[PDB]
């Protein structure tokens, strides 16, 4: 499979989630933001990767975030916990993003493999 890592960026209690844009179907919908692993890449490398280049932003990836999704025939979706070390998240490639806290998460229009995560997101923002 092909691996798909997604950052759960949690500052200042509360946990960052960007707007998809594209493609149709997901367009409007809210996603932990990341992307594919390309070969020869650590899963680390991969989020921080795309999240500089999605966000503007520096992060360090740390624990998982849940359970893998099965996304489809060919890839799984990870989470990982990731910390700012620099930077301020931007939308350079999604519609929005918004700071939400624990009792905001199970109300997003969550893109439909990453609603499996809300109870661990919840969890993590809770306490
Ligand atoms: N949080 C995320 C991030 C990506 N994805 C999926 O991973 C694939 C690659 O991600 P991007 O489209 O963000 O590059 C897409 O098919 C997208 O549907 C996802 O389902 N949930």
């Amino acid at each position: 499979k092909q691996i798909v890592v997604a950052g759960a960026l949690i500052s200042r209690g509360t946990l960052l989630v960007a707007q998809r844009d594209r493609p149709a179907e997901l367009a409007g919908l809210w996603e932990l933001p990341g992307g594919k692993v390309t070969p020869g890449e650590s899963d680390a490398d991969a989020l921080a990767r795309e999240l500089r280049e999605e966000l503007g932003v520096d992060v360090a990836v740390g624990e998982r975030l849940g359970a893998d999704v099965a996304l489809n025939d060919a890839m799984t979706l990870r989470a990982y916990r990731v910390t700012l070390r620099s930077g301020s998240p931007h939308p350079h490639d999604h519609r929005a993003l918004r700071w939400v806290g624990a009792d905001e998460i199970d109300g997003l229009a969550w893109v439909p493999a990453d609603r499996a995560w809300v109870p661990d997101l919840v969890a993590a923002l809770s306490g």
